[PDB]
């Protein structure tokens, strides 16, 4: 399917760790001054977690139309972005679903190395849930994330049972799930299509203590042999994305093994749309987490 008329374009003009961190952070607000977000109600706080506080945002929607909270994951190959960076996503999530939102601001490596988010992420679910009848909502929660952000949602979804923590969705935005495998898609989208192996591998780098760390079900969830009984999934893929064939690949592996799942391909479109809303596309997917959020009760 050929690239989306607006990708094509973005892609033409397309031109320290602590400096590619600011540049980063400024690509997503020239974004979104291009594309404004909603308006939307936030409470910045922190968790305290077995390694320490984590900062969230909550988000307050004008009308709560859903009965469970999302706990939202940004990605940044576990190396970039905030709560900031992400708001654009989360705050159509929140307004367009007419749901609470907690976004997570996860230990960044290579400060923090694997699996220090992982522990955060459900230890901030884990407090999601307990906090969630006092909000006069269900305790199951609805884990979330784009790309690294996705990858962690997927593990805590797999940890949910074991770490005793009620999960109801998953919804999974062209998550990292095999550091080990190389697929068709990974091999044929390697460069020029913002995500590229260059930057995957020094991620790679910057997060995992040793190579040896590929293998681990923390870091490739999609090398867990039983998916039976995990929670809902919404996988939501790039056709021109490196990463696509994993996610695509993980979601046909949930639903032969009984779990509810909607697999959605966004042809002609590349990896992080759901965080440039100068593609419509970015608010067909938060539609469609709407449509698919609506089934779940
Ligand atoms: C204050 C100007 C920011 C600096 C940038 C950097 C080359 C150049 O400004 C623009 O072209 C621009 C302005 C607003 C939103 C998006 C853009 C844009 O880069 O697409
Ligand atoms: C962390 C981004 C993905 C890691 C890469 C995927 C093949 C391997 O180092």
């Amino acid at each position: 399917m050929p690239l989306d008329p607006r990708v094509e374009q973005f892609l033409a003009q397309m031109p320290s760790l602590a400096e590619a961190r600011q540049q980063f952070k400024q690509g997503a607000l020239l974004l979104d001054q291009m594309v404004p977000p909603p308006p939307v109600d936030t409470e910045d706080g922190t968790v305290v977690t077995t390694h320490g506080p984590v900062r969230i945002r909550r988000y307050i929607p004008d009308r709560l139309r859903f009965s469970h909270p999302l706990v939202f994951y940004h990605g940044g190959g576990f190396v970039f972005g905030d709560i900031d960076t992400h708001h654009g996503l989360v705050a159509r999530l929140c307004q367009t679903v007419g749901a609470t939102v907690i976004s997570v601001d996860y230990s960044l490596a290579p400060e923090a190395k694997f699996p220090v988010p992982v522990a955060e992420c459900i230890d901030v679910a884990r407090w999601a849930a307990h906090e969630a009848p006092g909000w006069g909502l269900k305790p199951s929660i609805v884990v979330a994330g784009d790309s690294a952000g996705g990858n962690l949602a997927a593990v805590v979804s797999q940890r949910a049972k074991d770490e005793s923590l009620p999960i109801a969705a998953q919804l999974l935005f062209y998550p990292a799930l095999d550091m080990v495998h190389e697929t068709p898609s990974k091999r044929d989208f390697a460069r020029g299509y913002l995500l590229e192996a260059d930057a995957m591998q020094w991620f790679g780098e910057q997060y995992l203590r040793t190579p040896d760390d590929v293998s681990h079900p923390w870091a490739s969830p999609a090398l867990s042999p039983d998916l039976t009984g995990l929670p809902p999934a919404l996988v939501i893929t790039a056709e021109y994305d490196p990463l696509r064939d994993e996610g695509e690949a993980y979601a046909e592996a949930l639903r032969a093994a009984g779990v509810p799942t909607e697999q959605i391909r966004f042809d002609g479109m590349i990896h992080g749309f759901m965080t440039m809303p100068i593609f419509p596309q970015m608010e067909a997917a938060i539609e469609a987490v709407a449509r698919f959020l609506e089934r779940i009760d």
